[PDB]
């Protein structure tokens, strides 16, 4: 499990410090990611620290960000200076398919998904995830993350097609044409939610705009 600890409220042009505290027995994946969601906007990848200690950053934010770790305290850190108003958002740390509940901070390549879809219980539905740079392959390690009311995030599929533990068998990840695809076979009412895909581009993640699946 993962748990963010943030100052709640930060002043414009001052700096932001969030601590991600990592607890449990197993550590799936290869490091710890920082992601944020501005209120009412989509998910945005911020950066990652690998288990060897190396870091990658959202290039658009690289100049203001620094990520570190304290292996003795089992924690990973996010620092961002020069806080702007558009920096208001929930901040999540994520390891593989596990997301923390996030902390809300208030300041004092393109991936395209179907924007909306409707289905009926027992019918099968497919969601798609297109890259603007070309075809999607397993080298992109397609992730599918389910946001269920309202800011709780859970990884459904990682590595294009690896079902996360405890995820119902009706969810399967695949490639279809040049897109990544998430198939919900025999959808149920409990699958009404928002589904985000993310694609790996050699040194950074990029999230899609998310799909609102309504189940009648
Ligand atoms: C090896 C090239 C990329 N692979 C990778 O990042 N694997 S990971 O640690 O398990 C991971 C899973 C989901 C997210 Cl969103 C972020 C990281």
């Amino acid at each position: 499990q993962l748990k963010e600890s943030g100052p709640g409220l930060v002043a414009p042009s001052q700096s932001l410090s969030i601590t991600c505290t990592v607890s449990g027995l197993s550590l799936p994946g290869y490091g710890v990611n920082w992601v944020r969601q501005p209120p009412g906007k989509g998910l945005e990848w911020l950066g990652m620290i690998w288990d060897d200690g190396r870091t990658d950053y959202n290039s658009a934010l690289k100049s203001r960000l620094s990520i570190s770790k304290d292996n003795s305290k089992s924690q990973v850190f996010l620092k961002m200076n020069s806080l702007q108003t558009d920096d208001t958002a929930r901040y999540y740390c994520v390891r593989n398919v596990y997301w923390g509940q996030g902390t809300l901070v208030t300041v004092s390549a393109v991936v395209t998904q179907e924007s909306a879809l409707t289905t009926s219980p027992g019918e099968t539905v497919t969601l798609t995830c297109r890259s603007s740079t070309g075809a999607v392959t397993t080298s992109n390690y397609a992730n599918w993350v389910q946001e269920k009311p309202d800011h709780l995030f859970s990884g459904l599929i990682s590595g294009t097609n690896n079902r996360a533990p405890g995820v119902p068998a009706r969810f399967s990840g695949s490639l279809i044409g040049d897109t990544a695809a998430l198939t919900i076979t025999g959808a149920q009412t409990e699958d009404e939610a928002i589904y985000f895909c993310a694609l790996w581009y050699s040194n950074h993640w990029v999230f899609g705009g998310g799909s609102k699946l309504t189940v009648l």
